[PDB]
C-alpha cells in the first residue's frame, strides 16, 4: 500500500512555485482556499513536506522551504501530463435521486427543496469568496498573479450554479402543472 | 475500521425497491448505468449482498433477492435523511489550474484544450445514453418508472456541459484579443 498523504504532493510543490514559504504559510494556505477544493488532513501536511524534502524536491533553510530544480521539474511534468478524466465522484444525493420512485411527490419535493436551499447557501458563500478575490486593483486576465485562484473559484461558482439550476428544473417537474 | 464495501449498501437496497432481482440482475445493474455514477468494485457486490441478508434487510429464495420490511424502512430512512453537503471532491485538473502560473500561455492553452476535448467526448457519450433512455414510448414525468434514471443522466449531462462551457470561457481568456 502507498501512503495516503501523497495526495498532498503537488499541492505542496505548487504552493512553493513562486518562491519560499514557511511551514506556517503552507499550513495557512491549506486552511484558506486550497482547503475548500483540495482538503488536507492537517496531520499529513508536515509529514508530506518532510518526505518531499527527503526526496530532493524541496529544500529548507523558522524553516523556510523552496523548490529545488528537481521539484520544479516534478511539478512541471505533472502539470503537462495528460490523464484520462476520472470516474465520476459518488454523490449520495444523486443515488437518492436514482431511487426517487420510493418517495411520494411531496417527499420528493421536500428532498429536492432541502438540497436546493443548501446548494444556494454554498453558492452564496462562494460568491463572497469571489467578491473578495475580485476586490484586488489589478484587472483579471491570464497574466494576473491571481489567475489560478480565479480559475478554481469560477469553476466552483459555475458548478454550484449549475447544480442549483438543475435542482430548480427538477422541482418544477415534481410540481408539474 | 469499517468495511469499505458498505458504500454499496443503499445502491443494493434501492435496486430491490421495485421487487425481486437475481444476483446476476444486480451485478448487471452495476455494469450499466449505476456503475457510471456509483461504481462498485465488482468483488464487493456479493459480499455486501450477503451482509445485508444477514442483517435482515434482504431475504432470498438461482437465488432471488427481495427487500424485507426492515430493508424498506432502512432505505426509506436514508432517502429522507438530510445531510450537510459534502466536501468538494478533489479534481486533479483543477489543482493544475490553480498553479497555472507555472505554465506559458501556449502550455496553458494546450492543457485546457486537452481537457476540453476529453470532456466533449464524455458529453457525447452521455448524450448517447440520454437518447437511449428517451427512446422509450411513455413521455417523461415524475410518475414515469424511468424518472430516477432521467435524474442521474440529466444531472451528468448538465454537469459536463457546464464543465465544457467553463473550459471554453477560460480558453477564450488564455486567447485574449
Ligand atoms: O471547489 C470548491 O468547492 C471551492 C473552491 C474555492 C476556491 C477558492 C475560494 O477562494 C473559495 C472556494
Ligand atoms: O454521472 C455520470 O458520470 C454518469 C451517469 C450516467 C447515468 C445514466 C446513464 O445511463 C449513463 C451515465
Amino acid at each position: 500500500a502507498k501512503d495516503p498523504m501523497r495526495v498532498l504532493k503537488y499541492a505542496i510543490l505548487g504552493l512553493l512555485r513562486k518562491g519560499e514559504l514557511s511551514g506556517y504559510d503552507i499550513t495557512s494556505y491549506f486552511k484558506e482556499e486550497l482547503g475548500q477544493f483540495w482538503s488536507a488532513k492537517h496531520s499529513q501536511i508536515y509529514p508530506e513536506l518532510k518526505k518531499l524534502t527527503d526526496e530532493g524536491f524541496i529544500t529548507f533553510r523558522k524553516k523556510m522551504y523552496t523548490l529545488t530544480d528537481s521539484g520544479k521539474q516534478e511539478l512541471h511534468d505533472w502539470l503537462i501530463r495528460h490523464q484520462p478524466i476520472p470516474e465520476t465522484v459518488k454523490d449520495e444525493f444523486m443515488l437518492k435521486a436514482y431511487f426517487i420512485s420510493s418517495l411520494s411527490r411531496q417527499e420528493a419535493s421536500d428532498l429536492f427543496t432541502d438540497q436546493l436551499l443548501k446548494r444556494k447557501a454554498k453558492l452564496s458563500d462562494l460568491q463572497g469568496s469571489y467578491e473578495k478575490l475580485m476586490a484586488s486593483a489589478e484587472p483579471m486576465s491570464f497574466s494576473s498573479p491571481d489567475f489560478g485562484h480565479y480559475l478554481v473559484l469560477t469553476k466552483a461558482l459555475e458548478r454550484e450554479k449549475n447544480y442549483v439550476s438543475w435542482l430548480e428544473s427538477i422541482l418544477a417537474m415534481i410540481d408539474e402543472d
